[PDB]
């Protein structure tokens, strides 16, 4: 129809599918990452036009609305670093009604629809998404990324470097989108990032806050998201230190 | 016998049963980390004491030395983050002869002896290693961790170096960063404060595969493709962190 339940599944089998063809045309190719990343943007603008005919389509380059990024995390597609996504959000006036994350080397599907809670598709079926209850921020993992390009990246490293000892451990993965998932499965306790995109979060944003994060976006966006025992006082540190603004 | 050939065929074998171990217990349990790195400590113990009778085994708790770790990466084991190693190195007079890195969720086995190169085996079959061939530092992609106290100065340490490569990545374990690098899959790698049983079999496989490899209680590790190692040396020293 409209409704999220209908655009989560669209969802779902968009980034499926277009899993499935970056997994194969990687293979053939192996200017390489922009070529597949085109192709799969074709295919995936393709089987909208015949799925969800007049629906607006904002890409990675160029009523409901149709974010997506056929291949988040470029640096890892080239270095064959298992760790790069497609993301599908559906917008309604720019909030995230429904979306889907696949990450394409683990062959899985995380996704998600406003009021229907957050789900991974593996081999072993549906499985709902919770996120973590870790109360101390020195007991989080913390998952960063550095947002936009090479401009203004050492001032978050210093930033980081402030953190660090606040919280248990770092990880930097190399994808915004996954980041998010790992943080609704509970593979992450928190992820923060200066700089993202709207069609690297907006999918995967929807996805941790149907897990029960705290998640927050304030050209691209700051990103929070946090297991909701630990939300806060994330929040203070990188106020603290300049870095949620 | 006691050469490297044979020294890396029971590494490989052994990191292979133990990876399979690990993947198995891992799934029962789910303190729960500490039982099954001690279990698995446990299996290759007892395999070391039928295949390799009288030979030392320098355990993460504890003629050739077995220097060995079940569970590279307690953390990743934990939160499910598919990014630890089963670590099974050889040494001979405190120098690496032959050594094997388990990825125990990618179910692949990295290994490498001296003067006979390192290898990937998965399914695909055995495979020939060899680092990139990167030269400009700032198009490189490094790889880091913290090892252990002191954590904010080694970050502080990596924002200086930060604009000076291509991006970091920071997985969360050190015997499967060594072996990214000698895939190609980064172009190096630093850590500051490494125990000798995560580094030793990745140091030997990293180094067969062409990379410059440096070990300076824990260790400061750099392994980087050779193109671009002074290049990274000069930029670590220069803020105090290759010593």
């Amino acid at each position: 129809d409209n409704e999220p339940a209908r655009l989560r599944s669209v969802a779902e089998n968009l980034a499926a599918e277009a899993a499935a063809f970056v997994r194969g045309r990687r293979a053939e190719v192996f200017d390489p990452v922009t070529v597949v990343d085109t192709d799969t943007e074709r295919l995936l603008r393709d089987r909208l036009a015949q799925l969800r005919p007049g629906d607006p389509i904002l890409g990675e380059e160029g009523r409901v609305t149709w974010v997506l990024d056929p291949i988040d995390g470029t640096v890892n597609f080239v270095y064959g670093i298992p760790a790069y996504a497609v993301s599908i959000g559906a917008q309604v006036g720019g909030i995230t009604v429904a979306g889907a994350v696949a990450d394409v080397a683990a062959r899985t599907v995380y996704s998600a629809a406003t009021g229907l809670g957050a789900h991974l598709t593996d081999e072993r079926g549906r499985h709902v998404l919770r996120c973590t209850g870790v109360d101390e921020l020195s007991m989080a993992l913390l998952g960063t990324g550095f947002g936009y390009s090479v401009r203004c990246r050492e001032k978050q490293a210093e930033l980081l470097a402030h953190v660090v000892p606040l919280v248990r451990d770092v990880r930097r993965i190399g994808s915004a989108a996954l980041d998010l998932c790992m943080v609704a499965a509970g593979r992450l306790d928190a992820y923060y990032e200066h700089g993202v995109q709207v069609w690297d979060c907006a999918a995967g944003a929807l996805i941790a806050a149907e897990a029960g994060a705290r998640v927050l976006l304030s050209a691209g966006l700051v990103v929070v998201a946090a297991a909701p025992g630990i939300a806060d006082e994330l929040l203070a540190a990188l106020q603290r230190f300049n870095g949620l603004e």
